[PDB]
């Protein structure tokens, strides 16, 4: 009747983090072997018609169960076979669930199943559980990709993603993409909406044990996750509790945004609590060249990729619906020490591609041989479950400056050119500061900040700072800038961190192509 | 007590029509005298520091006073003397009020007073009319300009400008601007909120007599108007119940929308009810060339400039409070029989120039002699009283094309160009229709419509009908689009009228100027 009917084997998490610690040992398994030709050669509409078989869900079995699970088929983009095991947490017992066509239902499916028959090695793709009053529709959790899993809120829209781990994605050599090649399910217990699922991480470079406890709470998920990783090799770059995201049109540096949609993300930036208490807004960006800024930190708090514009109006997106694509926080559960929080952003022309990595590497080199140790919740929500309880950064306008707020010249551009920044602000004491004397504090690497204002928005009941950027030089240098709002000495707000691109400075000028004539009359 | 000491003179809405018809004998007076030497050479701040004495008001003397005015102080562009003059509705008897410095404080102006004492035929730049609870503050009717004036409804925000009159305003001569010289103003009644003022109209080409019955409703400001028109000489273009607005940037062809503000309009399509009964939509266009449009019509049934995105958010304007703008709608009291709603859109770089006009133009060439008389009602409100009992389109989007929705391209931009149009329809019928098969009937100009889809939209409960718009030609000519919804034979939607400009045949391509390198890492 249960699913998992292989060959009993006593498991536990120590188990896993030997079996990981002795695969560290001997040279990796390699590249997955091709798949059986039915499924190498496949129509992505022969895929989609193949279809896990309900009434075989992993915890069928279970009564009063207020959660379910269904595996992917192996095909398309999945070329590792993922192993499946059952764990009876009463007893330490695993069962194998093998791969069979009785799982699955394949419909206008052209895939000669007969030469799947005996593929008890194929395992799956990965997994999905569903919570109720639905256990059969809406997956709520999705680990499918190598690393790469994701999950949703009260929304039930999925949105960014994150990963086991992360390998070399910024250097020399290509990145290296470590799968998670097996998991260990505790049966559900009547009743729960928590579960909990054991991972085996395998990769040229390095392996790991993982454990995730996931709680699908009524308003979002939180995952307590405690990893153990065994480098092989030397690694130019190891990232702990990695994110991936998308970044297109924001409302910071709009060059990617003639579409129909005034906005295009699955996140719009990157909160960082720091080991000093500092918060810390770095807005996302689509820059024309990819980007790495590397955030030092030590014993970081939190850090998160956010999706705080919820609003439909703003994306106009009916198919991916970004206004309900969740946010997604990493909080530390033991203290990391010293490294950095490394943000990569690519350069996309669109929404097909994750073009924005985020992970934690530590300070120290990794040597063949290292042993690591990491702990961390990870909520998946609109709303991070903590922020700033100071001033916090809701928006980030940018463009031309040079003119008056509200009188933009309608018969010529500007006389001079300069940049446009409108940071506002909504939060603490910001309503008792205001009286007493809010200044900006500003810094540039480079150009100088005028035309500064602090004007109230009494819709958000906030303020805005606006300043132009004028340049200083010839430069094209990335412009990294930094803001916070002061009160009597004391800050009371977050940091902003922007990075600016100037244009080359043969461009920093506006072109009037406009035409007055007497050619255009049109009758109806 | 009362400001009006003139002589007494008879006055009522025929005299007034004798007085323009008597003007029209005579030859146009000319361009206005020069200023007295104190105001032709004011600093902005002299002028603004200029306050007409709140207790000098027109109507102080009125108990109950629901609405009181004051007058504008000549000076700056403001070089026609208006001349005023209050009328006992009682007796028919009118006393001029002539100016007299008293009238005003002049603070920190820098005017010398003394050459403004023996001024009697001075007069006035304009007046306004504020409405209680704020008798001298919140201004909710303003005359100031040439035929210029405004209205706002409950949001109390100024936006786009009416005119008495329209001459060339699109022909082989410059624009011609009548002024209205002189206004009466029946005293209000106690306890009224409805005013009554005449105006005269003067120009080289034409005079005029107005009369503006004005209700300051609570939800809005209704004028009722009444005009003759006497014709001094042959006339190229007549335009009647004229509109001014602005367009900068809305959801259509952002071509001017490098602002902090997702879009910049005080109005945003033209609305037009149509003898036969059909209704129009034209979205706005900030086109690169001059246009003007000319809509057939007879016996037109109602026209307006629409600013019917209401959301703060899309705008993020906290001087101007585009948000708060209101919608124009001219209703005709009698049948105007036939001639063309004309549209001009003048290309802008911001919103200080007001880029749209839009006016009734007989059928009949105007020559010397020729008499006129117009009745139309003005609604001054954010929504206008009367719109399509069909669906409507409630937003324009143009943007990219040659993809599938929600899968824009990231690592290359679309293989082919196009240019993809969504209309959003928010009306009736449309929930009862959507079985029975909604078919969009699209008439092009040029280029062909391909991916045609009819695609529902949760959050406004409407219908949002895209289509990528392929060219045929290498012409840049304008391409008149035309669409309505069809159901069982039956239009169930308003007709949305669009106008293109195709781009150059050497830009229906997509430069990739992108650059992949490890040349920017950064350490924070
Ligand atoms: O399930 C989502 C995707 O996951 C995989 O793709 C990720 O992992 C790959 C490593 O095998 C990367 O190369 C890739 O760029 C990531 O997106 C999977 O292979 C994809 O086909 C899935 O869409």
């Amino acid at each position: 009747s249960d699913i998992a009917d292989g060959q009993t084997q006593r498991f536990d998490f120590s188990i896993l983090q030997s079996m990981a610690h002795d695969l560290a040992q001997t040279a990796w398994r390699g590249a997955p072997r091709p798949l059986p030709d039915t499924l190498a050669t496949m129509t992505p509409q022969a895929y989609n018609s193949i279809q896990y078989d309900a009434e075989k869900s992993l915890w069928h079995n279970v009564e009063n169960r207020q959660l379910d699970a269904q595996f992917f088929h192996m095909g398309m983009g999945f070329r590792r076979r993922v192993r499946m095991f059952s764990v009876d947490p009463a007893t330490h017992l695993a069962r194998e669930i093998h791969f069979r066509p009785e799982l699955f239902k394949y419909n206008d499916a052209g895939v000669d199943t007969k030469q799947l028959e005996g593929q008890s090695d194929l395992g799956f793709a990965g997994f999905r559980v569903f919570k109720a009053p639905e256990l059969a529709r809406r997956d709520v959790v999705s680990f499918l990709g190598a690393s790469y899993f994701r999950a949703v809120d009260d929304t039930y829209q999925y949105g960014l993603s994150a990963r086991g781990l992360a390998i070399d994605t910024y250097t020399d050599s290509k990145e290296e993409f470590p799968d998670f090649t097996a998991f260990w399910f505790d049966t559900v217990k009547p009743g729960a909406t928590t579960f909990t699922v054991y991972a085996l991480l395998d990769s040229a470079s390095i392996t790991g044990a993982y454990k995730f406890t996931i709680h699908c709470e009524k308003s979002q998920v939180i995952m307590d996750v405690e990893n153990h990783l065994y480098a092989r090799k030397d690694i130019k770059q190891l990232g702990i509790a990695p994110m991936t995201s998308m970044f297109s049109c924001g409302t910071n540096e709009r060059r990617m945004c003639d579409t129909i949609h005034p906005q295009i993300h699955d996140s719009d930036r990157l909160s960082m609590w720091r080991g000093n208490g500092e918060w810390i807004c770095r807005p996302l960006n689509n820059p024309q060249k990819l980007q790495f800024n590397a955030y030092t930190d030590n014993n970081p708090k939190g850090f998160g990729l956010l999706q705080l514009d919820r609003d439909f109006s703003h994306y106009q997106d009916i198919m991916g619906w970004y206004n309900k694509r969740p946010s997604l926080w990493v909080e530390p559960r033991n203290k990391w020490g010293k490294g950095t929080i490394g943000l990569m952003e690519i350069p996309t022309t669109g929404e097909t591609l994750n073009n924005i990595v985020c992970f934690w590497q530590p300070e120290k080199a990794v040597k063949a041989g290292d042993e690591f140790a990491f702990q961390y919740r990870l909520y998946w929500s609109a709303q991070p479950p903590v922020h700033c309880p100071l001033a916090r950064v809701m928006a980030t306008r940018t463009g031309m400056g040079g003119f008056s707020e509200g009188w933009a010249p309608g018969e010529h551009y500007p006389e001079k050119w300069a940049r446009r920044f409108a940071v506002d602000f909504v939060g603490g004491d910001l309503k008792a500061a205001a009286p007493k004397g809010i200044e900006p504090v500003i810094t540039l690497s480079s150009g100088e900040a005028k035309q500064i204002e602090i004007l109230y928005i009494e819709p958000i009941d906030g303020y805005r700072i606006q300043f132009d950027w004028y340049p200083t030089s010839d430069s094209t240098d990335p412009v990294d800038m930094r803001m916070y709002l002061r009160c009597q000495g004391d800050a009371i707000s977050e940091t902003w961190l922007y990075q600016y691109f100037p244009p080359a400075p043969d461009k920093r000028q506006y072109v009037d192509d406009r035409v007055m004539s007497l050619e255009h009359h049109h009758h109806h």
